[PDB]
């Protein structure tokens, strides 16, 4: 179990500043809900030797506290301890409902970011879901109410091959090779690449860029604290995009 | 019209393989549409001197034939004559969709690399369309049917400020003053920051690439058929990226 190698307190002394009063998840993460959804994903942080496991816990909780972060430049402990402030999007304009024979929009239901990974539009909660066990096309802020499907929607997606992407698990682990195209793209294994499979789209192949400087910030932080070193290729400044 | 300023000819030498059989391309990128498309956007190539007109089309021209290019090292009429010779990106392995609630992609539709500048993801579809009228996130194919369109959008993007960035057209007719940060950053006026709007993440600051060689190959060839001068900073090899 996971349990051994991220302990409660370092959990806590990583996810320092999510339960301040300023975070609107305050309360919401807990370290035994965590616990109970890596579970659920044989192979999340069991995976490699001590220091790819590490890595692996370190980059998983790196990606999740950038989509959920509080962090500013002046934050008390660095703008890399406030991962974990936020639950739902802020000021969602959008059901995120997309045209699907397969995933029909349930009625009343909005599909915004919701849990670690800010899980949004009916077409991800409708596989998602099935993957779990749960109804989450048609129970979406369950997300936002069940901590331990919050924390199983981010390990789906991280543990979650989607063509032509690899899941960030094989990338992370050593698992996943780069096809001669990856080569071409400057799509090389490391922290960078989990980057590119998340948000390539946007922040991947346009040089340094502050999101994924903070993605970093949380990675580097999280590998000082396990006592683990970064590996390589940490940015993805320099990738092509990964498909959709 | 610029018409006066680039004639069919001149049109025609510049763009002179994008109509071989060896070319994707053939037959599609028009004389006609080109003008028509110049029309839809005031100050395209009207704005400055004569020899300022001319470096913008040569640039537009220059980087668009770059984004397009059929050439390589041994090419006939050496690589700065194959400009326009592809419509569609090659193999793009993608449907260039980023999810956005704003600019959504539509289902069965690809947002891969089109026309002129290679237009590419639905979050450039979306405001490119919005701003020539049509709808490209429900029709992006037009930018490879449609010769007007296919240069309408290598004008929007060209004609574009997007924040930090100039437009393209404000950098080559000298209008730009960079920015404290663009100073310290090397930004400087000139072909080279044009590159660096295009793609300076992976072209500009990073030393020597064939690509920026080649986007300079394109720009000097067609000021050498217009008879003016590049003017100076062509290359972007000590310009940190535009934000």
């Amino acid at each position: 179990d996971i349990s051994k190698l991220i302990s409660r307190g370092t959990f806590d002394q990583m996810l320092k500043h999510r339960n301040d009063g300023a975070c609107p998840a305050k309360g919401f993460y807990t370290y035994d809900a965590f616990i109970a959804a890596a579970k659920a994903f044989p192979g999340f942080g069991t995976t490699g030797d001590d220091a790819t496991r590490k890595r692996e816990i370190a980059a998983f909780l790196g990606q999740t506290s950038h989509e959920t972060t509080g962090g500013w430049p002046s934050a008390p402990d660095g703008p890399y301890s406030w991962g974990y402030c936020f639950l739902r999007e802020k000021n969602p304009s959008s059901s995120y409902c997309s045209p699907s024979p397969t995933y029909p929009c349930a009625p009343g239901k909005q599909y915004y970011g919701r849990g670690p990974i800010q899980l949004s539009w009916n077409y991800n909660y409708g596989p998602c879901g099935k993957a779990i066990g749960v109804d989450l096309l048609n129970n979406p802020d369950l997300v936002a109410t069940d901590p331990v499907i919050s924390f199983k929607t981010a390990l789906w997606f991280w543990m979650t091959p989607q063509s032509p992407k690899p899941s960030c698990h094989n990338v992370i682990t050593g698992i996943w090779k780069p096809s001669a195209a990856d080569q071409s793209a400057g799509r090389v294994p490391g922290y960078g690449a989990t980057t590119n499979i998340i948000n390539g789209g946007l922040e991947c192949g346009q040089g340094w860029k502050p999101q994924v400087e903070d993605r970093i910030g949380f990675y580097k932080r999280y590998c000082d604290i396990f006592k683990v070193g970064y590996g390589n290729n940490l940015d993805c400044y320099n990738q092509r995009p990964f498909g959709s």
